[PDB]
């Protein structure tokens, strides 16, 4: 599924993403356009061979299984498939443990380079929430 913006900065306030860790809600929109375009199915392979799924980018490295990510972890106890589909409660009960982990959103290299220290309310502007 492609969310729209504002369909999106509304699934992620319903699942009580909205301030999560300190999070304002455009954060994580922002996060999720530069990640994945809003496309639940996105998925990328990283250098070390590990591969991120769904709107979050989600590193089979640590927080999913995949079954071909050797000396990987599953902390989010799911199969990496889950974080694909077009119900993101998967992706973003995950991300709450990921921005749990101490690193807060940095764990999102994109948010780091793309979204830390800007207007990230633009992200949620116009939309009904
Ligand atoms: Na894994």
């Amino acid at each position: 599924k492609v969310f729209g913006r504002c369909e999106l900065a509304a699934a992620m306030k319903r699942h009580g993403l909205d301030n999560y860790r300190g999070y304002s809600l455009g954060n994580w929109v922002c996060a999720a356009k530069f990640e994945s375009n809003f496309n639940t199915q996105a998925t990328n392979r990283n250098t070390d061979g590990s591969t991120d799924y769904g709107i979050l980018q989600i590193n089979s490295r640590w927080w999913c299984n995949d079954g071909r990510t050797p000396g990987s972890r599953n902390l989010c106890n799911i199969p990496c498939s889950a974080l694909l589909s077009s119900d993101i409660t998967a992706s973003v009960n995950c991300a709450k443990k990921i921005v749990s982990d101490g690193n807060g959103m940095n764990a999102w290299v994109a948010w780091r380079n793309r979204c830390k220290g800007t207007d990230v309310q633009a992200w949620i502007r116009g939309c009904r929430l």
